C-alpha cells in the first residue's frame, strides 16, 4: 500500500519538519498551520511570489506518490485565500534539487479552486525523495496552503530493507570496481550519503565494460536496487547512469546476470534522469552474497554513480 498520508493531519510530521521561504509578518500564518485540514489559517509567505514556497523534511528516504491541497479561510477576517497552481521540488539532502517534470518541461500541477476543499494529485511517475517544496505559481487573492504529502517508506514492501550502503553496516572494504578514476573513497559510492559518486577512469568508457561491486558480507536475498546520479567535483560534474545490468554471485569469482524472461538475455534496467533523484529498480529475489552493477548508457559527463542493495537474510 502506497497511497498513505505521511504526517502533516496527524502529527506525524513534527514541527519542526516543516519550514517555509517565508511567512506574514503578523505571525498567523506560520508553516506549522499548513496541515491539512487544519482549523487556524495556513501557511502564507510575507510576500506573494512564485519565489516562495512551504518546505516538508521527510527524515527519510520516502516514495512520494500523491499531494493534497487545501487553501484557508482566515480566522481574523473571514476572507478566502487559495493556491490555484503550483510545481513540485524535491531532494535526497537539501542542497541539490530536482523540479518536478512532466515530458521536457515542468508540471504544472492543477490546485485549488476555493478556500475549503482538498484536490488531490497523483503522481504520474512516483518519486523517490527526502526534501519537499511546493512551490505556487497562481493563487486567488493570496497564497495560502495547507497540505498533505501521500506515499510509504521503500523498506515497508516485503524483503525490501536497504543493506547497507546508506546506514554504513557495509564496509569500505567492501565496496569495489573495476576501475576509479582517483585512492578514491569507497563511500563516495553510497545511495545519499556520499555527495560525489563512484566515477570510473574514463567515465566515458565502453557499455557494459566498467562495474561497481558491493559484498554484503554474508549470503542474502536480494530484490531490488537503489541507483543514484553523481554531483562529482573544483568543478562539479553532474553525471548519471541511465540504464545498466546486475550481475550476482555467492563466491565472488562466477557471476550470473538477472535475466528479462522476454529476451532470454540480461535485463537492460532502466537507470535515472537527474543526478540526485534516485530510482528504485525491483525483481525477482536472487541468492546472492556479492552485486555487480554494469553501466550501459550515461549522461554527457559519463558514468557517475552512487547505489544501494534492497533484500533481506536468508529465512
Amino acid at each position: 500500500q502506497c497511497n498513505v498520508p505521511l504526517g502533516m493531519e496527524s502529527g506525524r510530521i513534527a514541527n519542526e519538519q516543516i519550514s517555509a521561504s517565508s511567512t506574514y509578518s503578523d505571525g498567523r500564518w506560520t508553516p506549522q498551520q499548513s496541515r491539512l485540514h487544519g482549523d487556524d489559517n495556513g501557511w502564507t509567505p510575507n510576500l506573494d511570489s512564485n519565489k516562495e514556497y512551504l518546505q516538508v523534511d521527510l527524515r527519510f528516504l520516502t516514495m512520494l506518490t500523491a499531494i493534497a491541497t487545501q487553501g484557508a479561510i482566515s480566522r481574523e477576517t473571514q476572507n478566502g485565500y487559495y493556491v490555484k497552481s503550483y510545481k513540485l521540488e524535491v531532494s535526497t539532502n537539501g542542497e541539490d534539487w530536482m523540479v518536478y517534470r512532466h515530458g521536457k518541461n515542468h508540471k504544472v500541477f492543477q490546485a485549488n479552486n476555493d478556500a475549503t476543499e482538498v484536490v488531490l494529485n497523483k503522481l504520474h511517475a512516483p518519486l523517490l525523495t527526502r526534501f519537499v517544496r511546493i512551490r505556487p505559481q497562481t493563487w486567488h487573492s493570496g497564497i495560502a496552503l495547507r497540505l498533505e504529502l501521500f506515499g510509504c517508506r521503500v523498506t515497508d514492501a516485503p524483503c525490501s530493507n536497504m543493506l547497507g550502503m546508506l546506514s554504513g553496516l557495509i564496509a569500505d572494504s567492501q565496496i569495489s570496481a573495476s576501475s576509479t578514476q582517483e585512492l578514491w573513497s569507497p563511500s563516495a559510492a553510497r545511495l545519499v550519503s556520499s555527495r560525489s559518486g563512484w566515477f570510473p577512469r574514463i567515465p566515458q568508457a565502453q557499455p557494459g565494460e566498467e562495474w561497481l561491486q558491493v559484498d554484503l558480507g554474508t549470503p542474502k536475498t536480494v530484490k531490488g536496487v537503489i541507483i543514484q546520479g553523481a554531483r562529482g567535483g573544483a568543478v562539479e560534474a553532474r553525471a548519471f547512469v541511465r540504464k545498466f545490468k546486475v550481475s550476482y554471485s555467492l563466491n565472488g569469482k562466477d557471476w550470473e546476470y538477472i535475466q528479462d524472461p522476454r529476451t532470454q538475455q540480461p535485463k537492460l534496467f532502466e537507470g535515472n534522469m537527474h543526478y540526485d533523484t534516485p530510482d528504485i529498480r525491483r525483481f525477482d529475489p536472487i541468492p546472492a552474497q556479492y552485486v555487480r552493477v554494469y553501466p550501459e548508457r550515461w549522461s554527457p559527463a559519463g558514468i557517475g554513480m552512487r547505489l544501494e542493495v534492497l533484500g533481506c537474510d536468508w529465512t
